[PDB]
């Protein structure tokens, strides 16, 4: 249903390594290797329009957009506006704090001290509303929202910031790749997942899924690790 079709792709380029660019400005990462190779085989196109996060999303829930990625939460307020390919993987948030600020972090109840902060729009707002505020482990009008997580990443370098929210495989990105002295204090495991994102209805998504599974787990998981070291 896709052949010859163009789609109107929205990204939001800042989640290494689902998705972001080189110093040369080329667009990359997971996210892009994947649903390329989806449109090299259903010999489909991509207009991709980069966004801010609230508009990428805003842009596919509203079908202004065909298909949104840019390591996407699957979460359950957005699948009501917005409908998912089955998870590509499965995710971890940390709680991080530059490496010479020693926050030792033995329960929930210890969180209200410290400030938290994170890019606006992203799912960690669900977790905290959801599963921290009503325990009254912390409060979502006492976080620190970001354009994106470089200047998250900024206010922790400074000092302004006690502790970033950031998924797994970025602070892997901060840490390893670009050896910044961060660690993390805390871990969330495996309590998301990310997927491909598609307007309400779409027959790519269904058809999406089934490319996945053409793949198979290994071809998938390979892409995925390569990216991730």
């Amino acid at each position: 249903i896709v052949e010859g079709r163009t789609l109107n792709v929205a990204v939001s380029p800042a989640s290494p390594p689902m998705l972001f660019k080189s110093a040369d400005g080329k667009l990359q990462g997971i996210d892009l290797e994947l649903f390329s190779s989806y449109c090299q085989s259903r010999h489909c196109k991509l207009n991709i329009t980069e966004y801010a996060w609230d508009g990428m999303l805003g842009a596919v829930a509203s079908g202004q957009a065909d298909v949104a990625f840019s390591g996407i939460s699957i979460t359950d307020k957005r699948k009501k506006v917005i409908d998912f390919s089955e998870p590509y993987y499965i995710n971890s948030f940390y709680l991080v704090s530059m490496a010479n600020h020693k926050i030792t972090l033995n329960n929930l109840n210890e969180l209200n001290k410290y400030s938290i902060g994170y890019p606006r729009g992203m799912a960690y707002s669900d977790l905290i509303k959801n599963d921290l505020e009503p325990k009254g482990y912390y409060s979502l009008s006492k976080v620190k929202l970001y354009p994106t997580y470089n200047e998250t990443m900024a206010d922790l370098k400074n000092g302004n910031l006690d502790l970033a929210f950031i998924e797994e495989p970025v602070y892997f990105t901060f840490k390893n790749k670009k050896k910044m002295p961060i660690e993390s204090r805390y871990v969330f495991k495996n309590v998301d997942q990310l997927g491909i994102a598609f307007k309400k209805g779409s027959p790519v998504r269904d058809d999406f899924n089934l490319w996945l599974k053409e793949q198979g787990p290994q071809k998938i998981s390979g892409i995925v690790d390569s990216w991730m070291k």
